[PDB]
């Protein structure tokens, strides 16, 4: 059958002497944010209503993990100035538990300063992740702590690989871990090169665009990466879009529109190479729609 059929373990029906950039990988975004309950604030800081089990569950590898330090061993995930009502610690062992049952997976986290550190921290956010997480023994072996600028997915495959976004870091494993990190530009379609320059990262983060804009600054992102067999191009396309204040045009909302529409166009496609796509709302399902979660999974060719 299509992997989508069993989203637990796709990447394991993979040829893992493939390069994570290469493979066609569904990621969720702001993940955490799936604990609130307000409905006000949801509309515009709920990305998310399945936890990170389920998510993962669902096949969701990209993990968007979005931090404030409150103290100076410790970091919160938020939404910008909306706190989510968890540590990263908990990510970590939901990451864990969840890579321990389906060891052929790799999941890949992406780490983000989102708002400023609590008045007691005396450390920066990249030297309290780097410390009280990644070099953390609680933590020991969790993570992909390889040289290879390049990684497969067999050499990640049971790990979680580093995609930072803290600036530069004194970490040397994962994307963009340097002292010179990634340079993202605000609300742009981007390309910037990590690793000593070993790679080239496109990215399309148009956060403030309206649906047409939206679809139109994906669907471009996408047409690229679909015409590039370069292992050594790694394509970001985030699907999500931002809300703003008051108005009832929520995340969810726009996901509604964007998801199905992007989904079907991966369908139409076939089995052509996509980037690693993140969405809002993984796994959120409309009867006589398109799934994107599956779409991505599914686009995937088997080969070997």
């Amino acid at each position: 059958d299509s992997l989508s059929k069993s989203p637990e373990n796709w990447m394991s029906k993979l040829d893992d002497g493939k390069h994570l950039t290469e493979i066609n990988i569904p990621g969720s975004h702001d993940s955490g944010s799936f604990t609130l309950k307000d409905p006000v604030k949801s509309v515009w800081a709920k990305t998310q209503d399945k936890d990170y089990l389920t998510q993962m569950k669902s096949g969701v590898r990209f993990f968007d993990i979005r931090g404030r330090a409150s103290a100076d061993n410790m970091i919160s995930v938020h939404h910008g100035m909306v706190y989510l009502h968890h540590e990263l610690g908990k990510f970590l062992d939901d990451a864990k538990y969840y890579l321990s049952a389906y060891p052929n997976e790799t999941i890949v986290m992406s780490m983000k300063k989102d708002y400023d550190s609590d008045s007691k921290v005396t450390k920066t956010f990249e030297e309290i992740f780097r410390e009280y997480y990644y070099n953390n023994p609680q933590y020991q072996n969790l993570f992909y702590t390889g040289s290879n600028a390049n990684p497969t997915l067999k050499e990640t495959k049971g790990k979680i690989v580093l995609f930072n976004r803290m600036g530069g870091t004194y970490i040397k494993s994962g994307y963009g871990a340097d002292t010179s990190g990634i340079q993202w530009a605000d609300n742009a379609t981007f390309e910037t090169k990590i690793n000593n320059g070993s790679l080239n990262l496109k990215v399309q983060d148009e956060y403030k665009d309206y649906y047409d804009k939206k679809v139109e600054a994906v669907k471009n992102l996408l047409a690229k990466a679909k015409t590039d067999s370069n292992k050594d191009n790694v394509y970001v396309n985030f699907l999500s879009v931002a809300s703003g204040g008051s108005a009832f045009n929520s995340t969810y909302n726009y996901a509604s529109h964007i998801n199905p529409e992007i989904a079907k166009t991966i369908k139409a496609n076939g089995k052509a190479r996509t980037g690693w796509l993140i969405v809002d709302y993984a796994g959120y399902t409309w009867p006589g729609y398109d799934d994107i979660v599956s779409e991505i999974i599914d686009s995937n060719k088997l080969e070997h």
